[PDB]
């Protein structure tokens, strides 16, 4: 969308896609994602990593748009510097 913005509705759609990858059901089956989460004790995963996932990549290629899409979430928490995101809740 280099030429057009990511609307509020599309931000909400992307928000749910990020929540999808981090959901209790999915995360427990994702060896790659769990591997990234285990790189630090807070379970933070870089937004650039998220940009490589299909459901995110089809919507945006800019970490800054991912930050705006994610912020409203009550299931995810952004790092102080806005370059990473983690689950609000501990692994099941």
């Amino acid at each position: 969308g280099s030429h057009m913005p990511l609307s509020s509705e599309n931000k909400q759609k992307l928000q749910k896609q990020v929540e999808f990858y981090f959901s209790d059901v999915n995360v427990q089956r994702d060896i790659f994602l769990k591997g990234k989460m285990a790189e630090n004790a807070e379970g933070f995963v870089s937004l650039e990593t998220l940009l490589t996932f299909k459901r995110v990549n089809s919507v945006t290629t800019d970490v800054k748009e991912v930050v705006e899409a994610i912020r409203p979430s009550e299931k995810l928490v952004l790092s102080e510097d806005g370059l990473m995101v983690r689950r609000r809740d501990p692994l099941p």
